[PDB]
């Protein structure tokens, strides 16, 4: 748990040009004498957070901005702070998606949407809608070909079908986010994974199918069309196949929406080698010629440096790129973003598997995903009352009656814990010696190692949130209320990492409510 001074060593995925990232590497080398080790772990992006917490880890990680937010608000990036000669070079948006709370957490390098590719000898036009894939799949099995091959594991590639007719995962009007209002069990979503799924039903896709399978059938000319990102083209023409790059398939008459990623660089909080991090991303890399050298390993899509991108603007596959990144959503960077992508994964896999329905898949990832907001609402509002003695006169919101329901069960179940265990509560209490929010910021670790590794029932999690209860009414006591929101976000965190796939197995806050049912 100590990062190695005077060296570097990166993080990016397997899909990238991290040969061509080494060459960037070496000529950092040249001029400073420091060696440069570009890595491409597996799950690298679940990996991060995990080695970072304990202090170790890469100098830099570099994954698709979403991420990123969850790993600042956990204290795992260094603020990125360049001058402005250095940000006017970048296009705004992409500072945009790695900014968080006010602060950049990374520098941006490329903007990332999916497109069609399709074979320009099987099919010399590409189908314009989704419904036709099926009449298409039935002419090419005839001549011993397939229509599409895409990754069906991983949400990104079907997301932009599921989004197409109202699917959505946080709502975004007025320049906000609604994180209260998710989008993932709608008709739309529905109607976009039940088309997936009848593909799949009608045999013109396979459910195992991933990134390997779809990369070798395209390149190999085995089916006429995939869907993938700019760093899909390297291996492409390789292959030889004549092939386009155009606007993804619209359903139900309406634009296929692709979650826009911007590739980003982000130093982490425990490097002893941020001034290196810094030369090496805005002197090295964030420069024609390294993005250059990255770009003809696998090309990055739009890059966010103004030179660069004028040239790469030009190639018709960037413009192809661009046109579906517009029809698309820049991807929030929200903490939460994590949970969804988990929810949705599982939700298509089950869904495409015949695991579950597509009403039931959809209903699980809805309650995964607003399992955070929904925890912390309840949890909040107990910790707030309990500690004043006067309610919250706020509206409950999105699924307010379940909230209100499990915040009246747990008024009942919570403070007979309390009354029942007031000399343990007393006795655990005074022995944390809670004062201030730096001891607030202890009780994650000590909740983990007492709540999370016990037995997972809902007496246990009263139990949790009761003495969290106890806890806030000391802090109110002693003029350190400011802490109470902390406890309970920090509550919440413990409560919905360590028991998520529990949690949605009863279904949420609506077990809870029933399994207390007097
Ligand atoms: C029929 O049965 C029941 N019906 N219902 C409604 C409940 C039970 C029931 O039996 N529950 S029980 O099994 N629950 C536990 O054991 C338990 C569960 C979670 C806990 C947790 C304990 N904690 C240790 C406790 C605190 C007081 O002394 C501890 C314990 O004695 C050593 C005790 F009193 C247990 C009695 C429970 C009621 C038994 C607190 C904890 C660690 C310390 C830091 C910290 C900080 C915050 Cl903010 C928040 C929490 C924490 C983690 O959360
Ligand atoms: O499938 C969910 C996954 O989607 C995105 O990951 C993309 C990434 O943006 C691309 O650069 C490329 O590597 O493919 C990935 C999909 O396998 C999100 O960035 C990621 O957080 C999310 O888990």
């Amino acid at each position: 748990g100590k990062i190695e001074e005077g060296k570097l060593v990166i993080w990016i995925n397997g899909d990238k040009g991290y040969n061509g990232l080494a060459e960037v590497g070496k000529k950092f080398e040249k001029d400073t004498g420091i060696k440069v080790t570009v890595e491409h772990p597996d799950k690298l992006e679940e990996k991060f957070p995990q080695v970072a917490a304990t202090g170790d880890g890469p100098d830099i990680i570099f994954w698709a901005h979403d991420r990123f937010g969850g790993y600042a608000q956990s204290g795992l990036l260094a603020e990125i702070t360049p001058d402005k000669a250095f940000q006017d070079k970048l296009y705004p948006f992409t500072w945009d998606a790695v900014r968080y709370n006010g602060k950049l957490i990374a520098y941006p390098i490329a903007v990332e949407a999916l497109s069609l590719i399709y074979n320009k000898d099987l099919l010399p036009n590409p189908p314009k809608t989704w419904e036709e894939i099926p009449a298409l799949d039935k002419e090419l099995k005839a001549k011993g070909k397939s229509a599409l091959m895409f990754n069906l594991q991983e949400p990104y590639f079907t997301w932009p079908l599921i989004a197409a007719d109202g699917g959505y995962a946080f709502k975004y009007e007025n320049g906000k986010y609604d994180i209260k209002d998710v989008g993932v069990d709608n008709a739309g979503a529905k109607a976009g994974l039940t088309f997936l799924v009848d593909l799949i039903k009608n045999k013109h896709m396979n459910a195992d199918t991933d990134y390997s399978i779809a990369e070798a059938a395209f390149n190999k000319g085995e089916t006429a069309m995939t869907i993938n990102g700019p760093w899909a083209w390297s291996n492409i023409d390789t292959s030889k196949v004549n092939y386009g790059v155009t606007v993804l398939p619209t359903f139900k008459g309406q634009p296929s929406k692709p979650f826009v990623g911007v590739l980003s660089a982000g130093i982490n909080a425990a490097s002893p080698n941020k001034e290196l991090a810094k030369e090496f991303l805005e002197n090295y890399l964030l420069t024609d010629e390294g993005l250059e050298a990255v770009n003809k390993d696998k090309p990055l899509g739009a890059v966010a440096l103004k030179s660069y991108e004028e040239e790469l603007a030009k190639d018709p596959r960037i413009a192809a790129t661009m046109e579906n990144a517009q029809k698309g959503e820049i991807m929030p960077n929200i903490p939460q973003m994590s949970a969804f992508w988990y929810a949705v994964r599982t939700a298509v896999i089950n869904a495409a598997s015949g695991r579950q329905t597509v009403d039931e898949a959809l209903k699980d990832a809805q309650t995964g995903s607003e399992l955070y907001r929904q925890s912390l609402e309840i949890i909040s509002r107990y910790l707030r009352e309990q500690a004043t003695g006067a309610a919250d006169t706020a509206p409950m919101g999105a699924s307010g009656a379940t909230s209100r329901k499990a915040l009246e069960t747990l008024r009942r179940v919570g403070d007979g814990v309390q009354r029942n265990h007031e000399t343990a509560f007393q006795g655990m209490l005074r022995k944390l010696d809670i004062k201030n929010e730096d001891d607030v910021k202890s009780l994650s670790r000590v909740m983990i190692h007492v709540f999370s590794d016990g037995v997972t029932n809902w007496g246990r999690i009263v139990t949790l949130i009761s003495f969290g209860a106890f806890v806030a009414k000391h802090l109110k006591t002693i003029n350190q209320e400011s802490c109470i929101e902390p406890l309970a976000e920090s509550i919440t965190d413990v409560l919905v990492r360590t028991k998520r796939d529990w949690l949605v197995k009863q279904r949420g806050w609506d077990g809870f409510v029933e399994f207390f049912h007097v």
